[PDB]
């Protein structure tokens, strides 16, 4: 029987998944995806590509109704009629959105056709993760919608400029993405919440801090300068893991982001210093200048500018630590290639190989000293650079 | 070891998939999908939803370039710069597109960083299937993009009319979808190619034709099979092919432009081409089977009822209306049948219908269900046989 | 849960087994055995070796009670008390033998503690297969019981003689096994039934008869001489598969075996000719002289004698076809190595590699022309030999 | 492909076995065994039953030669002729034995036709485990070989007496097994080594000692634990090791020859050695736990009852008899607990007992079951706690 076979497959894959770590589970999940694609019929492939786009449209509707937050707090299964009446939604519309949501595990449907939270329901109720989904709907989707015609119009160029990519046609403007976003109040607020989403694991899981420090002394220097550090999660985790390391630990960002960070920052030990990383770096001779998920959002020439603003502040002991994606030369996975297409369409930037990172840093007069990977199989690493 | 466990999982699923039929493989594929969603991390969920949308956009770029057709014809792996130079694409952009494509199996990357066709490559090179991908990008995507704020602005109504749903907001018009497409020279040609993609399997694989014929005579000159809105007439062709000795007229009904397009692929005899708008009374009297495949799902109840009412006065006691369409279950419906429901709600104002909802609709037309013959699994397509009440 | 895991393993292995042929199932079964051995604890290994010997002792008890034949014909589950009363067995003894039998699948026990036939029950009810089990108990077991002390007494020799191996000590006689068996009425009868067990598949599944024949003509020669052919299954299958091939087809065996074969032989087309294969072969110039599972039961010197009795009867077109086990040089499996130990202990003989077969046939002046394997992964093959 | 499917099965089972505990692995192993029996052909069944008996005989030969101990010590693979020449075995015979051994994993054959130790090699080199294999060959095998014709000759009786079962026919004597072994200089030494094999896990892994102590005082000088027929005293050693601070005498009771043999391995203090035949009244009064591990299963009901009756008059209200033994289920019992039942029936006239049969036996001694603490799965061994009625 196929239902018996299918239940047995689920049981054994679940038992294998439970017995490995999060990296082994990510590898199993990538293999399940590749098996699905290789096994589908030609018609299934067209259907899958046609319909998987429903997921984020329906998630955005659930978010606007407050459905995922509400269902996450319910202690018992809820009927479609109870959800519809509580949330201000038409009853037949609510019933057919829940039926779609249950079919892709956005919620769970019970045997008596009621609804409970799934793991995905809990995810979409988290503010930072909800904001990532809403960001995909309102900012990424229109740009991907414009990419095919944009490339055809321009005879398939190598996109290298943030001010002439798919973004400009999608939103009918000559501004680049980041500047245009800063003039849109509702989108600014959503990105503010997006910053509260802390990625796990982080670089401190594999970064050999003591061996990189060596005999460095804080005789009143900065140990860690978090450039564009957002909520300062890197500073918070650093002070939490090495609470007796001397040296200033400084969060650098724009004033509005720094204000939103004050609530969750510790009252002691981490300075909030407003700084635009398109300007010369004010902190001189720091041990670590840290750039996490910054340079991936800029083309080569402006990513170079950012590093050139830091280099004149470095001493011989100073290091620029680039914490970012490092996809492989071969066999890159969908999370790191889909990234690449999205940031080319919206920002004109790109993901870069280890060899691509080294070539960019050499234009700044830097040399790679060490690379400390901390996620698998999609590669994120802390890359430590020195003066040439 | 982690690599060897992954490779062992792949080998065992492959072997199990090879050990069953297409319905068993579709069930396995749905199970693998369920497993993925249940095992992803919270961040993976958001990433998956953010990035899976790239597949349709990049497929449209590859279709614009003719990449899929070209690589399908290739006998040896090709480098990114060979592909770029041949198709007229920037070398950097081509390498980035191929890397993404390979990551989602839209093509395959070899150990030497060259590229081969995959099953998906082959699929996207087929014109009828290519056209469904292009239809989803240019027609379905804008409607889904407009749906959330349409529902918000309108305070989440129950959509029931084809001229007031998300489609009107998405394309800034007041026509319904089918009217509007007819006035669009840009998009009609793709819809015409879409009719050429014959779905497999079809209802004849399980339809007990001889049993359903029962006490019915083709004499003197009666119609066996009237295929209402039959498009290219696939149903008529497969019917004559499977039952070449059964007497009776076999009639393809559609609009004159579609019938003209069907002439190239119809047999020279045995199948009549009859122009007929199914919003008017059915002209063929007393046929055995009045056949409607994937017609009624595109209409709200009121218009779907009128289409059935156009047929009923032509029926004799031994006539049957055969509705060949999706029949999702009361619970546990699959993503392919719920996804379609959202899409046709947003574009057409219509809906998928359960067996009970089909019977309720047909009751208003004075019909009763005599039999239901499923022919796909686990997503249910079925030939439903209705008679006069 | 372990019961859910264990049920899922069963489901998936069963589905894989159903989807291959009998050779793939044999390979899966060998892998399950090797996995069991590698996974057991040290205590499990001693227990397994201690207790798996119960299986054939309890099978012999079930055979003597007629239990397997009786249960094979029952249309409903039977209680231990009903089986005990019907078969003339003590009720508590019957209950604990059935509990042991059910634990090793010799029968199946139901949820309400009744008993039904298993696949193994049906097997043990077949006369020829029952006789194989009874043969293992009464003839093989005592010889294996004597092998360790026999080898120690004699300082671990290379056993090469049928008249001085473990058999002589086990049954306290100086006769060789076959001669001693012929003086034991009850054992003669059991081997008579053992001959009715036809092995499947057989050599005709892969033997290219027409291409081996070539232009041979029966102008009034024998096509097939089945030497020690037993019930003549090889002759029956040959006439059934090639019913229009001209040439005599002759079953050669001892008179008592030939009598028992007459019942099941066709009335036409197969001659029954009494012949002792330790004597010169009477049929001259036949196309195929066929020896299936004969030479494995003799040491080299008497296996050579048997072939030397046939060679002077051959023409240039004649072939000796040895149908027997051909184990590999490396990675031989338990069915073909356990064989080897048993026949060395009882008969002084051995299994032989392809290279070992060629060297034996060369002493007879024969050369291997072709080898047609027909079972996997345990190798049985029809080996075709020509005059040197 | 058939090879790759086999290799994938092996990898997945290995990974599942590694992903659970020893009890999960024992369940997996029983499942693999069930699968094999259900998937074998009729001819395979007969072959398996014919040939699996070779394993014990060949293990005994390897033990006689010291093969398992030698290969266990070896740092590199060894050829058959190196092994033959070193152990004093004919080169032909050695190669044939090793080929068979490798086929059942008793050692492993390398790709270059050389031989390494396996887990089973290691096992058979351990003296206590070696001794169980030798015991099965020389003591159990002759009794099983005599059982069928013994039952036939005697018209299939219910065996209930230790001096009239298959053992008397197998060894042509009228003594019971335990008496007869004591008069056999050949076989006593192996039985002595058998006592040194400590089973794992043991009852202390789940026994809630502090809970069972309850309202009981070691003062003034009471006994915590009396291990009746305790052999080498493993139970006493592990008890003092796990509960080093719990007060009370810990007493090992056995026959003087076994106690002498236990002296080498006992701690210098904390455990008393008390000669005592458990067929006589128990001398230690008012102990908390009177412990009987794998004692009573070797006796028919009548003698097992007498052993319990020897203990009851020594008990106080807070005293408990702890029977540590096998407790097979009412249905679905495993081969390791049913196989033992046949073996001890044939040699000792005794039996395995379900929980209900244990309670019935103890009721005749005036005892009631207070608690049962299982410590192995799926084959059930349990510490059963009995109190006065
Ligand atoms: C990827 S987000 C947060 C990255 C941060 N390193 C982390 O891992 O959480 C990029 C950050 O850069 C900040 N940013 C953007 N433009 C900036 C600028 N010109 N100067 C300083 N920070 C800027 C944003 O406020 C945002 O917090
Ligand atoms: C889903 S498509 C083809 C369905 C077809 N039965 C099949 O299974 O291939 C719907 C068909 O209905 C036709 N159609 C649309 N409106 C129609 C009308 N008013 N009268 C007749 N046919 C119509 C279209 O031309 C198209 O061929
Ligand atoms: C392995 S059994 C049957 C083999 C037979 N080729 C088959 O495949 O069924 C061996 C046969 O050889 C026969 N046999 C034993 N000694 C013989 C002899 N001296 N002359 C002729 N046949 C003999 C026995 O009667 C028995 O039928
Ligand atoms: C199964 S062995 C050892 C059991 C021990 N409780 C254990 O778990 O290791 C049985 C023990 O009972 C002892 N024994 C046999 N007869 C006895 C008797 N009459 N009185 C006391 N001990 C006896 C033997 O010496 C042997 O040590
Ligand atoms: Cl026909
Ligand atoms: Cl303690």
């Amino acid at each position: 029987s196929n239902a018996e076979t299918v239940a047995a497959i689920k049981t054994l894959i679940q038992q294998l998944a439970q017995s490995t770590d999060q990296f082994g589970r990510a590898e199993i999940n990538d293999a399940l995806r590749e098996l699905q694609y290789s096994l589908e019929t030609p018609f299934d492939t067209v259907m899958r590509m046609s319909l998987d786009t429903c997921q984020v449209a329906v998630a955005r509707i659930g978010s606007d109704l407050g459905l995922f937050k509400h269902l996450s707090q319910c202690a018992s299964p809820q009927s479609a009629e109870e959800l519809a009446d509580h949330l201000g939604c038409g009853r037949e519309l609510m019933s057919r959105l829940l039926r779609y949501m249950a079919s892709v595990r956005m919620v769970q449907q019970t045997d008596d056709i009621k609804y409970i939270s799934s793991n995905i329901t809990q995810t979409l109720a988290v503010p930072g993760l909800e904001a990532g989904m809403r960001h995909a709907f309102e900012n990424l989707w229109p740009v991907l919608m414009a990419l095919p015609d944009f490339l055809a119009e321009r005879k398939y160029p190598d996109i290298v400029d943030a001010k002439d990519t798919a973004f400009q046609k999608a939103f009918n403007t000559d501004q680049d993405c980041f500047h245009w976003l800063a003039t849109q109040p509702t989108r600014i607020a959503n990105f503010k919440v997006l910053l509260t989403d802390e990625r796990t694991p982080n670089f401190l899981s594999t970064f050999p801090l003591e061996k990189e420090l060596g005999s460095w002394s804080a005789e009143e220097k900065a140990l860690f300068v978090d450039i564009g550090g957002g909520m300062g999660h890197a500073c918070i985790r650093l002070r939490e893991k090495y609470p007796n390391q001397p040296g200033r630990v400084i969060l650098q960002d724009l004033p509005p982001v720094l204000q939103a960070a004050q609530a969750t920052l510790p009252l002691s030990g981490i300075e909030s210093m407003p700084h635009n990383f398109h300007t010369p770096q004010p902190v001189q001779g720091a041990k670590f200048y840290f750039l996490r998920l910054i340079l991936r959002d800029f083309p080569d020439h402006q990513a170079l500018e950012i590093l050139q603003n830091i280099v004149p502040a470095m001493d011989a002991e100073s290091r620029i630590v680039i914490d970012d994606g490092v996809p492989p030369e071969k066999g890159a996975r969908w999370a790191e290639t889909g990234t690449d297409i999205c940031i080319m369409s919206a920002l004109g930037s790109k993901e870069r190989t280890q060899r691509q990172w080294e070539e960019l840093a050499a234009k700044a007069g830097l040399q790679l000293q060490a690379l400390y990977q901390y996620t698998w199989p999609v590669v994120n690493a802390a890359m430590v650079f020195s003066l040439q």
